[PDB]
């Protein structure tokens, strides 16, 4: 099935210039399929961040790889489903920060859809991975997917506020070059580093400072 099919219509174009690779990807997965091995997330999940506007992005917030736990990556990264619990503890890290940051309560559930809906491209570098085996789709070709769709984002003559959680995602300033990018940089909110500089970040409030000061309208980042 051709990217016109797969994706919104400003990705399809967007992301043209890896089409074959998608397709490539697709055949990756039937052949984990045949071999006995699964993959997460659904298959119909794999690309939903590109479900939501190109043209509508103003904040992109990258990951590396989906989460590996059975049931938990739904697409976008960090989101879980409604009625997934507890939440993976990455993410009641976001939400601690979330609150300390932006004021609002604990949101009800793990599910990040209304961020996607707004603006928030929740992106992983990696967009499948085996169930229990943390990163274990590095290098079968999604970085070049990822990396021509952040690319395309960055060249857009809007403006866009990366906010790039550890050591890996800081390694993409280089590609966010460009005037109308800004980005945004922390330790990651796992616990093995949060308290060591995600914490008090106000990365939220932070990005709508920028995107206000670019001219852009901030994003409500309200959760229910
Ligand atoms: O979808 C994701 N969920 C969580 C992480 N993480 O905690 O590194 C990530 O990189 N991507
Ligand atoms: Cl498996
Ligand atoms: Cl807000």
């Amino acid at each position: 099935r051709p990217l016109s099919e797969l994706v919104e219509r400003g990705w399809a174009a967007a992301l043209e210039p890896v089409a074959d690779q998608v397709a490539h990807m697709g055949q990756f997965l039937r052949a984990e399929i045949a071999a006995g091995r699964r993959y997460l997330p659904a298959g119909s999940n794999v690309l939903r961040a590109f479900t939501f506007p190109f043209d509508n992005v103003r904040v992109l917030i990258v990951g590396q790889d989906p989460y590996p736990t059975p049931g938990h990556a739904v697409g976008l990264s960090f989101s879980v489903a409604p009625d997934v619990r507890p939440w993976p503890r990455s993410l009641a890290n976001i939400f601690d920060e979330y609150t300390a940051d932006l004021g609002y309560p604990l949101p009800s559930n793990g599910d990040l859809t209304p961020w996607a809906q707004r603006g928030v491209l929740l992106l992983n570098r990696v967009l499948t991975v085996r169930p229990s085996n943390p990163a274990s789709h590095r290098g079968k070709g999604w970085e070049a997917v990822t990396e021509c769709a952040i690319r395309a984002l960055a060249a857009r003559a809007a403006p866009l506020v990366a906010i790039l959680w550890g050591r890996d995602a800081s390694t993409l300033k280089p590609m966010l070059a460009a005037g109308n990018c800004v980005a945004i940089e922390s330790p990651h909110p796992s616990p093995l580093s949060a308290s060591r500089g995600f914490f008090g970040s106000r990365p939220f409030s932070r990005a709508n400072e920028l995107l206000v000061g670019m001219g852009a309208e901030p994003i409500d980042w309200r959760l229910p």
